[PDB]
């Protein structure tokens, strides 16, 4: 009923590391 099943990936980490690393714990 489909082609070949092919695959898109709209967002996959492809974003930008989203979760920033805590910044916080950096100014001590």
């Amino acid at each position: 009923g489909s082609k070949d099943n092919i695959k898109h990936v709209p967002g996959g980490g492809s974003v930008q590391i989203v979760y920033k690393p805590v910044d916080l714990s950096k100014v001590t």
